[PDB]
Order: C-alpha cells, then sequence, then structure tokens
C-alpha cells in the first residue's frame, strides 16, 4: 500500500567512539543536489529496520548569512522489535518547523558500538 523503500540490503557502519566529529552514515540525503525519492510535504514516517547500535535521524541546515546551522538529531518516536519509526511531526519539531525548503542534509546515524549498526530496510510512507 504505496510504501517507497529507500534502501533493502544490508548496510554495515564501523563506528566505535565519538573520537573525531567525523561521523559516518547508513543512509544520505542532500535535497539541494539530488533528486527526491519521497515527498517531504507529506505527512510521512520513516521506518529503519537495524540491529547493532543505538540509531539516530539527522535533518540538517546548514549556516547561511543570518540563519543559523539547524542539526535536528532525532532519537526513533519508538523502537519496536528491530524498527525504529520516526515521524513527520517529531522530525518538524526538532527542525524548527514543518517547512523543509531550506532542508540541506537528511542523514541517518549510528551511536557508538563495539560491533557497528547495520541496517537492512529505510522505508518513507505516508500516513494520515
Ligand atoms: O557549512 C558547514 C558544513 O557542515 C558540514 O557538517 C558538519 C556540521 O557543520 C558540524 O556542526 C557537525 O556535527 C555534529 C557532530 O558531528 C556530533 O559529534 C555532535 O554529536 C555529539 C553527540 O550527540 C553527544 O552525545 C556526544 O557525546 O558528542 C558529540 C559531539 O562530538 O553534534 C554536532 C552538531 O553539529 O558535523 C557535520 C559533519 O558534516 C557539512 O558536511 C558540509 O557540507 C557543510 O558545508
Amino acid at each position: 500500500g504505496a510504501d517507497i523503500v529507500l534502501f533493502s540490503g544490508s548496510k554495515h557502519v564501523e563506528f566505535t567512539d565519538w573520537g573525531g566529529t567525523d561521523w559516518p552514515s547508513a543512509y544520505e540525503l542532500q535535497p539541494p543536489y539530488q533528486t527526491m525519492p519521497f515527498d517531504l510535504n507529506k505527512n510521512f514516517e520513516i521506518k529503519v529496520d537495524y540491529s547493532g547500535a543505538d540509531i539516530v535521524l539527522i535533518f540538517a541546515r546548514w549556516e547561511h548569512g543570518s540563519k543559523p546551522q539547524i542539526w535536528a538529531q532525532i532519537s526513533p518516536y519508538y523502537v519496536v522489535d528491530g524498527t525504529a519509526v520516526f515521524t513527520k511531526e517529531q522530525i518538524a519539531k526538532a527542525y524548527g518547523s514543518d517547512d523543509f525548503s531550506d532542508l540541506d542534509y537528511i542523514g541517518v546515524k549510528p551511536l557508538p558500538s563495539a560491533d557497528g549498526m547495520t541496517v537492512t530496510k529505510i522505508v518513507a510512507s505516508y500516513t494520515s
């Protein structure tokens, strides 16, 4: 029923400690530069099947002129089983608005772990 698959497979990210402020990702989009696989203006949820580490979703805007950098680092709205769910309403509250006209970056990233994080699926779906 109209799920969009952003990724399916077995993507492994090693990240054992904070060390630098270099921070590897499982998945990234840059909306100003890449055609988009889903429409940010719909009411959407992003669901990630993962294991091995705790997970976050980043929505970011780089600093430009007198508008500051936004780094909306979001924990899952909830986890069930092996799946993290993130919702548009949650993302918009962390981003400061639901206006994504200036969104530079979307990233799915692990927190530090000994074994690394593996993502097997990322799905966008549109909700009521
Ligand atoms: O135009 C600028 C340029 O930006 C590039 O991206 C940078 C951001 O500019 C930079 O601020 C940033 O971010 C993370 C940092 O990497 C994380 O380490 C941090 O995380 C916390 C963590 O949540 C704590 O629990 C833990 O204890 O410590 C760490 C702190 O070390 O939060 C900051 C928020 O900024 O990293 C980005 C990497 O890209 C773009 O790449 C470039 O294109 C833009 O032009």
